[PDB]
């Protein structure tokens, strides 16, 4: 974990996607994920928990 080294509470493009395991983890739990990621608010997770749905597609 993060062994009490003081932690950015914005996000990183490789933090980012930790997040998108939660949402497997803790199926739509946002009060979860903030633990996985480690220490963070639910704040900047909400927002971008939006932003993962947005790029679904059909084409893969």
């Amino acid at each position: 974990g993060p062994l009490g080294s003081k932690k950015r509470e914005v996000w990183t493009d490789a933090e980012h996607a930790k997040f998108v395991e939660g949402l497997a983890l803790f199926h739509k739990d946002w009060k979860k994920i903030k633990e996985y990621i480690g220490t963070k608010t639910v704040v900047q997770i909400r927002s971008h928990a939006q932003k993962y749905f947005l790029k679904l597609n059909k084409t893969a």
